[PDB]
Formats: C-alpha cells, structure tokens, sequence
DNA sequence: TCGGCTCGCGCA
DNA sequence: TGCGCGAAGCCGAT
C-alpha cells in the first residue's frame, strides 16, 4: 500500500476491512525497536496516506512469570529507552497489560484506530492472539515481517528439510530483498508508566531467583546493555575486531569471538538485515564473512521457516521419520545415567563440561554457541525418554537464555536432539543415530580445561 | 539413480 | 590443529 523504498512482499492483509478515519496503530511485538523496522516504515507510509498520525501500542503479558529477572530487566529497560526515542519522533506509544486478545481490540475501539499493523512472529501464541483480534475488530489488520531479511512466507512455501536446500532459494531472493532502510519521518499531526510495571513484575519474580549458597543471585547482568544503542556498540565492535577471526574461532568457546548479538536479535533491539547490510560491506577474511553470513541469514530465518510450518516445533512429533523410528526403538536401553531437571539446572552431572556450560547459562544468560549443542546432546543422553529430554532442554533454554524464548531455541533444540535439519550418523545406544558428541571431540577442537575452570 | 549433506577418529 | 575418511538416510536435480 503505496511507498517507493517499500517492498509490498513485506507486507500481507489479515483482515480486509473499511479504512476508518482514525490514526495507524503499530501493535508492536517481536520487533522492539524505531530504526530499521519495515514495521514501524510501513505503519508510517500508510498513516501518512490517509493524512492520520501513527501510534505504538505494546501488550506486557503475563508470560514474564514463566521466565526470570533476567529477561523482564534487558525487556523493560530497552522498553524504556524506545519510549523515549519514539517521543523525539512525535510517535507516542501506549503500554497496556493482560491478554493482548482483549487488549488489543480494547484499544482499537477505544481510540477510534482506523489500520492496525503488527510485525511477525511465527510463534504459537501469537497467532492465538492475532486471531482473536481479527474477531474483535473491524478495521482492517495487516502484518509485516520485519525479523527476517527476506519475508518468511516468501523464502519458502514449505518446511525445509536442511540448509542445503534452503541456500540456493534464500540467496537468489537476495538481490531483492537485501536493501538500505529509508529514515522514520516524524508525525505531522499532533496526537501505564513503565517504572511502575518493573518494580510490580520483579517483586513478582524475586522468589523464582536463581541464587548460590549465600543467597547471592547467580546472574551478572553487566554483560550486556540492553537497548538499541547498546545494541549498535556491540554491532560495531564485532565487525571492527572480531569479525576477521569468526570464521577460525566461532566453535572455540574460550575465545570471545561471537557476535553476542543474540539477546538483542531476539527482542528485536536491532535489525538483522541491519546488520547483513554491514557485514556485506565490510572488508574481512572473505571465509569469516560468509560463515557469519550464513548463521544470522540461513539458520537463523529457517528457524523461522521450521517454526512457520511446524506448529508442533517443541514437540516429538516435529521430528523426521528416521529420527523418531530411531529414537523409539531405543526407548528401552539402560541410560549410563539419569538425572532430574533439578539436578540438570543445577549443574550437578558427573561430566564438568556439561556443568560448566549449565554454569556459564545460569551465570551470563549466553550459553556459548558450541557447547549449546554438546549441552543439549547430553540431556538427551541421561534423561528417561526423548519427551523428558526435550521437555527439560527447553525449559532450562526459555528459563535461563537471554535470548531464549525464540524460534532460534526451538529449532537449535530440534536439530541436537531429534535431527531437525540434520541427517543421520553412526548407529549408539540410547541415542539411536542422532549426531553424538562427546567430551574427547571437545579436547581435541579447544581447551576444555580452560573453559571450567572459567565457570568453576 | 546418484551427490552431498553446520560429528568422531587416525594421522601429519 | 588441519585433513580425509567413515557411517548413515534422504532430498532433489534428472
Ligand atoms: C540447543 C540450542 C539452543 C539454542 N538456543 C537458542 C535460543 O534460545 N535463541 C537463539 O536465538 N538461538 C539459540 N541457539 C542458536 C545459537 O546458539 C545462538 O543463536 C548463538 O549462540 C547466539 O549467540 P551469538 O549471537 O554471539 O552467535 P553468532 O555466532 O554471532 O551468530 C549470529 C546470529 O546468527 C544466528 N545463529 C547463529 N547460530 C544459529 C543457529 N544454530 N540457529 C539459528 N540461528 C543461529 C543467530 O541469530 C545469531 O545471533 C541455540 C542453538 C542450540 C544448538
């Protein structure tokens, strides 16, 4: 709907309906944040063609008490900062709390809106939500993707079975869809506290807390600055000194040498085609660019695709053939160990790897991407069933993971233990021919002795 | 009816 | 450390 920089395959109708006389309203999601946002670009261009201001509009649920500190804390104070900037752009936004079913639709009446937009998630309850809205309004409702470079529903009609068949359709699109984003112009037209909902939903989590002996919490939150300025830092620091070396160094978690974009990518403080559009026009070792490339470009947007088409993505049941025949006919094969969710949360297994990555989750919210993948492996490995496993996989991930909570975690969870995207390998007890790793591959690739002792 | 897929292992 | 191979099931280009 009009627009020139403006790309209408971002953009799909949910509800078709009369254009009211009202402002556009931006029901803002995943995509926190007011640069680089197709969303917010979108929601502008049409407020500006019916000559109305545009709004945000945020819901604050209750799904922060499945979570921790941790996470509320990074949301609300990016949350916070964003208020402000959309302010020095004449765009007010509005912080409602409860189901955004109700909310949402509460509020479109309430304010006479006459367009409301929403950016993309392909997360279960978030279609719950669009639909009951879609029931409760009368406007009409359009939805942008504004996480993914190249719109999910358009990379793909289908679930892809691997990357390798993903690479060739996400590339060729590209040259299209890989562009500068144009600047949010400012309204023209003139028209709860967020302090108040952070003091509330802490006292609310404080008894959740993950804490040591003394009572003192585990988590250091000083690791990362939460925020879309923070966010931008953390960009440029990374393409200054550590892209050259991502390629040799991305799998060595004694080195600090990822991106540590994750927590701001999954709240969307900053934009991943952003940061494509950069890292496109850096000079750097040529193997490190496109390794990096294919991390935030392939497996990052067909975690989206597996999640788009899968609605059963947390589930046994998403698993391929061979891996479910696999794992099945395994069910019965004695475990060298099993361990609780309890004692898998605290750290307490035989193997001082597995602890130490449960240390460094627990600890800094950002589990290192290489020992993700042993972490999950092993739970596997010790738990009484592949439901168990997969049950305490993604609660500890959703639980402790700043940037859990995503179809990243979902997907990477799918591929260590039912071979989502994977194949199939040498055939093992318990496992079945799921990928195995074990600590002695670990010794050989970094110092794994370094790794503990960082993480007690 | 093939070719190639984001481990462990033996060997420089 | 860096490389080549093994072990596995299947998509997709034909
Ligand atoms: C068991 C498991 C659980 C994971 N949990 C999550 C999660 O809750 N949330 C989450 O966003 N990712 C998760 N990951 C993927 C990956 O581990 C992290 O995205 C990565 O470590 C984030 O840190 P970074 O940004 O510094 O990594 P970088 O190496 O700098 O990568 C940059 C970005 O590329 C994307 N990316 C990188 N690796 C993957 C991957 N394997 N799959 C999909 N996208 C990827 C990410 O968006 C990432 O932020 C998980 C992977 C596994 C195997």
């Amino acid at each position: 709907p009009r627009g020139s920089h403006m790309n209408p395959k971002r953009i799909r109708a949910l509800k078709s309906g009369k254009q009211g006389d009202g402002p556009v309203v931006y029901w803002m999601s995943r995509d926190q944040r007011a640069e680089d946002n197709w969303a917010l670009l979108f929601s502008r261009a049409i407020a500006k063609e019916a000559n109305v201001p545009v709004v945000v509009v945020f819901c604050l649920t209750d799904e922060f008490l499945e979570a921790g500190i941790r996470q509320y804390e990074f949301m609300l104070k990016g949350l916070q900062e964003l208020e402000v900037s959309l302010s020095r752009k004449k765009i007010p936004s509005f912080f409602l709390r409860g189901d955004p079913g109700e909310k949402i639709s509460r509020f479109v009446k309430d304010y006479n809106a006459g367009t409301l937009v929403t950016d993309f998630s392909p997360l279960r309850i978030k279609n719950q939500w669009i639909e009951k809205v879609i029931s409760g309004i009368s406007i009409p409702f359009f939805e942008v993707d504004a996480h993914n470079v190249v719109p999910c529903w358009e990379a793909s009609q289908k679930h892809e079975y691997a990357a390798h068949t993903f690479r060739p359709k996400l590339y060729a699109l590209l040259p299209e869809f890989l562009e500068e984003f144009p600047e949010l112009e400012p309204n023209s037209v003139t028209p709860e506290t967020l302090s108040d909902v952070l003091e509330t939903g802490v006292k609310a989590l404080l008894p959740e807390r993950a804490l040591l002996k003394n009572k003192d919490p585990l988590f250091e939150p000083w690791h990362f600055e939460p925020g879309e300025k923070a966010a931008k830092k953390v960009m440029e620091s990374f393409i200054a000194d550590r892209l050259d070396s991502y390629g040799a160094l991305r799998n060595d978690p004694t080195k600090n040498m990822l991106s540590n974009l994750s927590p701001y990518l999954h709240f969307g403080q900053i934009s991943s085609q952003r940061v494509v559009l950069e890292v496109e026009k850096a000079e750097s070792n040529p193997g490190s660019k496109k390794a990096f490339l294919d991390e935030i470009l392939i497996w990052k947007e067909i975690s989206d695709n597996f999640c788009y088409y899968n609605p059963g993505y947390d589930g046994f049941e998403s698993f391929p053939s061979w891996a479910k025949e696999s794992l099945n006919a395994h069910r019965n094969d004695v475990r060298s160990h099993i361990y609780t969710l309890e004692e898998f949360e605290a750290g307490k297994t035989h193997d001082p790897l597995w602890n130490a990555s449960q240390m460094e989750l627990l600890s800094t919210g950002k589990m290192h991407g290489y020992t993700r993948m042993y972490w999950a492996k092993k739970i596997l490995e010790w738990s009484e069933s592949p439901e168990k496993a997969l049950e305490i996989a993604i609660c500890l991930n959703d639980r402790y993971e700043l940037d859990g909570r995503d179809p990243n975690g979902y997907a990477g969870i799918a591929w260590s233990i039912g071979g989502v995207h994977d194949r199939a390998w040498g055939e093992r007890e318990v496992t079945g021919k799921i990928r195995y790793m074990s600590y002695e591959g670990c010794k050989r690739k970094f110092d794994v002795k370094l790794y503990i002792e960082k993480y007690s």
